[PDB]
């Protein structure tokens, strides 16, 4: 099966791994995962973090092919369970100093989901891209501008957490993988840069 392939020790996750839009796994519900995690369920979550700084470092990301994320879910994989990944860097200043974060956003999260969010959209102003769709898809992703996530982690334990901003719009991505919405669900029909008056657009 595929959970298979991608928790052998030696294997690591590259794009060939990665579905493409039309397979139907895409379009499910994934399954909650249960706690205690089995350990296919762990391992895969540690897959698919190290895919994500893989994909975010020069040097792997040339080794192995990879397109650059910033999220994956496990249905990408054709894994139908409610598992996402998240690794948001912070940026360097203008001087060339690291900053004092890494990361805005790390996390391997089981069963995360909305609990509740703000009246506000937000879309990119550079709209979305994704991993598993091959074709430019113009537009303003409308997303809620802030939101209240709960997940657990590989542990069992439960968080419960606000975002705005880009992480905001990451994990709503992510999330939506896991319910079957794809990014372009979210384009206006009929004018993909139409923008509803109160649209927080993100630089
Ligand atoms: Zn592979
Ligand atoms: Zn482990
Ligand atoms: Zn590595
Ligand atoms: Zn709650
Ligand atoms: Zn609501
Ligand atoms: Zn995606
Ligand atoms: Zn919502
Ligand atoms: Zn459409």
């Amino acid at each position: 099966a595929a959970i298979d392939k991608l928790v052998k020790a030696s294997h690591l996750i590259d794009m060939n791994d990665i579905i493409r839009e039309g397979n139907p796994t895409l379009r499910k519900v994934a399954e909650e995962v249960t706690f205690p995690l089995s350990e296919k369920e762990e391992i895969l979550g540690e897959k698919m973090m190290q895919f994500l700084k893989h994909s975010q470092d020069p040097i792997m990301a040339e080794k192995l092919g990879l397109r650059g994320g910033v999220g994956l879910a496990a249905p990408q994989l054709d894994i139908s369970k409610r598992i996402i990944a998240v690794l948001v860097p912070n940026v360097e200043d203008a001087q060339g100093n690291p900053p004092k974060e890494a990361y805005s956003l790390q996390e391997v999260m089981y069963n995360p989901k909305v609990v509740s969010h703000s009246v506000q959209d937000a879309a990119l102003s550079d709209g979305e891209g994704c991993l598993s769709v091959d074709r430019e898809v113009p537009g303003y992703v409308v997303r809620h501008a802030r939101v209240t996530i709960e997940y657990f982690d590989k542990t069992g334990e439960k968080h419960r957490l606000k975002l705005k901003g880009y992480n905001s719009i990451v994990v709503q991505h992510e999330i939506d993988h896991i319910d079957g919405i794809m990014f372009y669900d979210r384009i206006n029909e009929k004018n993909p840069f139409a923008v509803k008056e109160g649209l927080l657009i993100l630089e």
